[PDB]
């Protein structure tokens, strides 16, 4: 939206209310070096340099009938308004397709809904995951295809991993722990949300398990994933609170 100096994406935001994925477009400016690295990213501070329409770049994944073709309102133009620091996470050069950062961005809508059915529970700490985008960087030099990344809002704090998405308890925390507990009971055994860390009660990169181990990006571990979560889960006060069944 900005005249000043940054890079072209397309920027796409995911609406679980409307099962639609809205397309528009942005600047930003990413600093050359990650300030942080996790087992397969590295993640950048980045500025906005605004926020606009997709109208002069036309259009496949993901297919035509899951894309809005209105774009008018998203969180975006809020979130990442010219000015805004937030992160830019570009996997290493290592496994990522393009398929992957849309079904990760899409998890972590999901389980960012959950974050609010928890909170309507009124649970002694309310929680919540941040936003996620998919950028693909249409500036960057292309084997193909173009350069993708995915986006969020700066957590500002100590960046804390609560639990693993393979059984490890990683913090004392009771609300990280009695919220994945709440995810497997409340959604009848059909997902659980592991991998919670951020700031404080600020989740970002969760990570679902479903019993078929289908969809949910490669950390989904299926049976196994919830099986292992089972095996080391204390319910805790929280838990308790929310009337969680101590079985299972
Ligand atoms: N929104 C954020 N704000 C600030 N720091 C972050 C944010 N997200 C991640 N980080 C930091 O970047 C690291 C790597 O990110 P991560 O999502 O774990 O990548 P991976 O795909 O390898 O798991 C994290 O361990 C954390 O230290
Ligand atoms: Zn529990």
């Amino acid at each position: 939206i900005s005249s000043e100096t940054g890079e072209m994406g397309i920027l796409w935001e995911f609406d679980p209310i409307i099962n639609k994925w809205i397309r528009l477009s942005m600047k930003l400016k990413v600093e050359r070096k990650p300030f942080a690295e996790g087992a397969l990213r590295e993640a950048y501070h980045t500025v906005s340099l605004g926020v606009g329409t997709d109208e002069n770049y036309p259009l496949l994944f993901p297919p035509i009938e899951m894309i809005s073709p209105i774009s008018k309102n998203n969180e975006a133009m809020t979130q990442l308004k010219n000015g805004t620091k937030f992160v830019l996470k570009l996997y290493k050069k290592e496994q990522a397709s393009r398929e992957l950062y849309f079904e990760d961005v899409k998890m972590q809508m999901v389980c960012r809904d959950w974050g609010n059915k928890f909170n309507q529970k009124k649970p002694p700490k309310k929680i919540e995951f941040l936003m996620s985008w998919v950028v693909e960087l249409i500036d960057r030099s292309p084997n193909g295809q173009p350069i993708l990344c995915s986006i969020e809002p700066l957590l500002v704090g100590e960046f804390k991993k609560n639990n693993s998405n393979y059984g490890a308890v990683l913090t004392n925390r009771s609300t990280p722990q009695a919220f994945s507990h709440f995810t497997y009971e409340l959604s009848n055994k059909q997902m659980i949300v592991v991998d919670i860390q951020g700031v404080d009660d600020l989740y970002t990169d969760p990570q679902i398990h479903t019993p078929d181990g289908k969809g949910f990006g490669l950390g989904n571990l299926g049976k196994a994933g919830i099986n292992k979560f089972i095996t080391t889960h204390k319910c805790n006060a929280v838990c308790a609170l929310l009337d969680l069944d101590v079985k299972l």
